[PDB]
């Protein structure tokens, strides 16, 4: 909506570097379109694995599926932000999640890095709740680096306005 158009634009008066990442279908084609309303949009080939580099606004977006590789040390550096997004109604799959969010933050090159969990797909009934997710996730366990795990429904926009407030209230900071 217009306030998330507000809001964005503020975030973009400076250049920004964002990871984001979650296995196939967990949503994040979707979220990205919402982000790309009313703004301007230049994707562009990587020689890139399957990451897809979509830059909107002033914002550089590296996306990609996980759970499917080395090719992705390379864009660790100097990103601000690694979203992740989740699939709430997928408890077959959440340790893969897992197993694959702690690879990465291994990575000395993501030290700075801001972690956002996007717990998508909260409108679906019997999904996890968000507490069940950070639980499956073992956030807690993430002393080293600042992190919001955020309820939202891709479709709706619904918290994605909090998650980029998430997001700005920890840049300048
Ligand atoms: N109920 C529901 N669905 C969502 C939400 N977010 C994304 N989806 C749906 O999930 C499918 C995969 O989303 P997509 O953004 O392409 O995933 P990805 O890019 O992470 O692989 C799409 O369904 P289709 O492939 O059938 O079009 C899409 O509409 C959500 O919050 N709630």
């Amino acid at each position: 909506g217009i306030l998330f158009t507000r809001i964005w634009r503020l975030f973009n008066h400076q250049e920004h570097k964002v990871i984001i990442v979650g296995l196939d279908n967990a949503g994040k084609t979707t979220i990205l379109y919402q982000f790309s309303m009313n703004e301007v949009v230049h994707t562009s080939p990587t020689i890139g694995s399957n990451v897809e580099e979509i830059v909107i606004n002033n914002t550089r977006f590296l996306m990609w599926d996980i759970g499917g590789r080395s090719s992705w040390n390379t864009y660790y550096t100097n990103t601000e932000f690694v979203i992740v997004v989740v699939d709430s109604t997928d408890r077959e799959r959440i340790s893969v999640t897992r197993e694959e969010l702690y690879k990465m933050l291994a990575h000395e090159d993501l030290r700075k890095a801001g972690l956002l969990i996007f717990a998508n797909k909260q409108d679906v009934k019997e999904c996890m709740t968000v507490a069940e997710i950070s639980q499956f996730l073992k956030l807690t366990s993430i002393k080293d680096h600042q992190w919001h795990i955020q309820a939202c429904c891709a479709l709706t926009g619904e918290g994605l306005c909090q998650g980029l407030e998430w997001m700005m209230s920890r840049l300048k900071i």
